C-alpha cells in the first residue's frame, strides 16, 4: 500500500500555496482524497497533466484545479466542502476551516 508523506506539504500551483498536513486527515479514508479514477484510487499529484491541470479559478470542469479544492456539490469533498461541514454552524470553525483569508489554508 502507497504511504502517507510528511506533513508540511505545500500544494504551490498557484500564487496562493497552501500547506497540507496528512496527520490531521488521518480519519480521511486515503481514496476519499486519492479517488479512484478508472477504477483505482489514483495517488499522482493532483494537477498532473490529464488531470486538474486547468489553472484557470473560473473552471468547474474535471479538469479544474480550483474547483477541485474549493466547491460544494462535488462527487468527492473539496477541502473546503468537507470543512463546511465539519465547521457546522461554529462561525470560528467556519472562519479557520474555510475563510478565504486569515483562516488555516490563507493567510
Ligand atoms: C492515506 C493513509 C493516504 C495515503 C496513503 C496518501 C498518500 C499520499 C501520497 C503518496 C502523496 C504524495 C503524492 C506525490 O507524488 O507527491 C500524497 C499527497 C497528498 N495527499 Fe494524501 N494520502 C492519504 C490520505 C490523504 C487524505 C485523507 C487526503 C485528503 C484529505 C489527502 C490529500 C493529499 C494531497 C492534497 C496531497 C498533495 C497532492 C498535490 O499537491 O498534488 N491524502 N498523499
Ligand atoms: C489530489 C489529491 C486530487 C484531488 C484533491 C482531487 C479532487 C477531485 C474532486 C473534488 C473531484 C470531483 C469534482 C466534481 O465536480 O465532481 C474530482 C474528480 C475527478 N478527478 Fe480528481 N482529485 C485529485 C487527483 C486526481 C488525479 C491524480 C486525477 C487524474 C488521474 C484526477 C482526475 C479526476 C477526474 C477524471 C475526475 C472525475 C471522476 C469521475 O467523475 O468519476 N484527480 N477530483
Ligand atoms: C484539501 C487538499 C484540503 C486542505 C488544504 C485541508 C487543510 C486543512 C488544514 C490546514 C487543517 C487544519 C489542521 C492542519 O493545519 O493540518 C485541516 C483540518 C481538518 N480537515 Fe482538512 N484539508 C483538506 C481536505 C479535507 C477534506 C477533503 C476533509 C474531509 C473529507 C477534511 C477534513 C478536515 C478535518 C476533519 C480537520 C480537522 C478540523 C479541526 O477543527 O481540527 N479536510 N484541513
Ligand atoms: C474562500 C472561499 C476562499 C477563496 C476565495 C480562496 C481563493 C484561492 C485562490 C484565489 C487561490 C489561487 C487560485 C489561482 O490559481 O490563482 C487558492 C488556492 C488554493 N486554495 Fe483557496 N480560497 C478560499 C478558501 C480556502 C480554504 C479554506 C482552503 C483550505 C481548506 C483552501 C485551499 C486552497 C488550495 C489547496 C489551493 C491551491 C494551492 C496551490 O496549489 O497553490 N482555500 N484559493
Amino acid at each position: 500500500a502507497p504511504k502517507a508523506p510528511a506533513d508540511g506539504l505545500k500544494m504551490d500551483k498557484t500564487k496562493q500555496p497552501v500547506v497540507h498536513n496528512h496527520s490531521t486527515h488521518k480519519a480521511v479514508k486515503c481514496g476519499d482524497c486519492h479517488h479512484p479514477v478508472n477504477g483505482k484510487e489514483d495517488y499522482q499529484k493532483c494537477a498532473t497533466a490529464g488531470c486538474h491541470d486547468n489553472m484557470d479559478k473560473k473552471d468547474k470542469s474535471a479538469k479544474g484545479y480550483y474547483h477541485a479544492m474549493h466547491d460544494k456539490g462535488t462527487k468527492f469533498k473539496s477541502c473546503v466542502g468537507c470543512h463546511l461541514e465539519t465547521a457546522g454552524a461554529d462561525a470560528a470553525k467556519k472562519k479557520e476551516l474555510t475563510g478565504c483569508k486569515g483562516s488555516k489554508c490563507h493567510s
